[PDB]
């Protein structure tokens, strides 16, 4: 009942177990609050159904050398998204291209689409001799990758890096199919990802995007406000490097020569993220890389 | 492997159980996602210790008529915060004033301070014949009330309304004691409250605050950006009603005549929130109400 201004610390008190899951990324006395690490949520789909959506080029996912998992965009299959680009480009870099094609064309529940990716990572990790593998994505594919890493603890140590092209982590304001509702800015899904701490990278991540993206917006600030931005990630907005006259659209973000140089840098980097020293003004080419 | 633009719904798919707690307040096919309703988190303090912090004027908390629970601000006890104002003002309105004085002067862990309030509500609810009671707060007291309502399901049906004066739900940028760290904008605690859905009212709530608050900021926009704002709540920024020349500081937000008229309105309202029809320009008096 007397003087008490005393209580003085040099750190914020740790959050109680019941609130800890809601402050991932923040620092308290014990350190940075990490993501919950319990058991994986159960799949709503039979494993045999999830396996039907996974394919590797020239090999079985159960026995594959240096696999790379490609996750497609909304309204497409793995081949439709990557046949003209990262399937042959990654093969040229020494990887065995693998991809998932969640039915129907990624239009269904993003949470279900994520099951295909989680199962695929589990499969390819073991299939490659229990070795981490890179994941490369386009559009919703990135949202799926981060959703998986946020809610399925088992794959966090199985993914070595994430190279996401035009990812819509905050959804888009330019937005119906189930996944379209979920990718609309302000959706319950994008809100959940943010509130669970999903806007901070979980594995070494590189996000390549464009201010002139005609599908995903806002992307114009080259800051945390952009939909493709992840805290601690290597966030590369094309125009920040190439200037305001460099125009690549949503698909160009995945297929341009600039995108290839950045992606290649991320894939070979020992840090798991693309390095500024690997690209410059001369790589600011909007033409297709596989061309 | 053919046409599929088909999948078309009129609502966003429901979130899976594992993600539902992170999207409270959002609407999916089944409706608005509500707060989790499991068992109450366990107390870190012995109940006898929590009981020592609860007092009612002229009665025992275990047998009291029409109680009102007053929750004090940082660096004060219940009497220091309310002796000159809401203790006698509420008694005049027909209530039995009760309050908690979490030691030491609300400077300790806000999560612990909340235990005192949860225990107090449980006690007063039963003590008044299993009847809901109003909670009136000042500064951190409001943060404590909302933290309790967000994480302790049992009291949601025991609190009839919340009248918060200058509540710092987003903390303050003008910010050490444990609770001071926690009330600093960007803290793990304020982040957790927001991420768990605590910035939307849980019970009928009225938030009275001032743009000229010298302790809690920002409060100048009369919008969701203000620290005292709660979605669906009756948010009353003094200057929006009284104009830019109306100046009441942090304590004035609790004790002014304007504050009394709004508080009285909230306490007697059948909606549980203050009503615009009960106050106007003539009530824009900065002088103390108990005067
Ligand atoms: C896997 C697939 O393409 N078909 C499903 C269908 O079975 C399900 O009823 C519907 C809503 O859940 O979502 C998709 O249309
Ligand atoms: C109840 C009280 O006023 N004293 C506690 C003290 O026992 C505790 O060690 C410290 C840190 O938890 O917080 C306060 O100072
Ligand atoms: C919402 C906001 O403030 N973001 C702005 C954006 O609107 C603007 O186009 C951009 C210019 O590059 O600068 C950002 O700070
Ligand atoms: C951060 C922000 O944009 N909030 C501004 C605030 O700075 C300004 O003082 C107020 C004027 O009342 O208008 C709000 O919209
Ligand atoms: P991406 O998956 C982002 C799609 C958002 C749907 C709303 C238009 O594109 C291939
Ligand atoms: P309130 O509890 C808000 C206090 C914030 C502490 C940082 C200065 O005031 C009585």
């Amino acid at each position: 009942a007397a003087i008490v201004a005393g209580p003085k610390q040099n750190c914020e008190p740790d959050l109680m177990p019941y609130a800890r899951p809601f402050a991932v990324g923040k620092r308290t006395c014990s350190g940075i609050v990490g993501l919950p690490s319990g058991s994986d949520p159960a799949f709503s789909q039979p494993k045999s159904v999830l396996d039907a959506g996974l394919t590797c080029q020239g090999a079985s996912p159960s026995s594959v050398s240096k696999p790379i998992l490609l996750v497609p965009g909304t309204g497409t299959t793995g081949p439709q998204s990557f046949d003209s680009n990262w399937i042959p480009l990654s093969a040229q870099l020494g990887y065995t291209p693998c991809w998932i094609s969640p039915p129907p064309f990624m239009l269904n529940d993003t949470q279900v689409n994520t099951e295909y990716m989680v199962n695929a990572i589990t499969t390819l990790y073991a299939g490659s001799g229990n070795n981490k593998l890179p994941v490369l994505t386009w559009s919703q594919g990135g949202l799926v990758a981060q959703w998986g890493l946020t809610f399925f603890p088992s794959i966090r140590s199985k993914v070595d890096r994430l190279m996401a092209f035009a990812p819509d982590y905050k959804g888009t304001v330019l937005a119906s199919a189930p996944s379209v509702w979920q990718q609309t800015t302000g959706s319950a899904l994008t809100t959940a990802l943010r509130n669970a701490g999903g806007l901070t990278q979980i594995v070494p991540t590189t996000n390549l995007y464009s201010a002139t993206d005609e599908i995903v917006q806002p992307q114009v600030s080259n800051s945390p406000l952009d939909s493709s931005y992840l805290f601690n990630g290597k966030n590369v907005q094309a125009q920040a490097v190439c200037g305001p006259l460099f125009v690549i659209d949503h698909a160009g973000s995945l297929t341009s020569q600039f995108s290839y140089v950045v992606g290649r840098s991320a894939l070979r980097s020992t840090t798991g993220q693309a390095r500024s020293a690997d690209y410059g003004i001369t790589d600011c080419n909007p033409l297709p890389a596989n061309d």
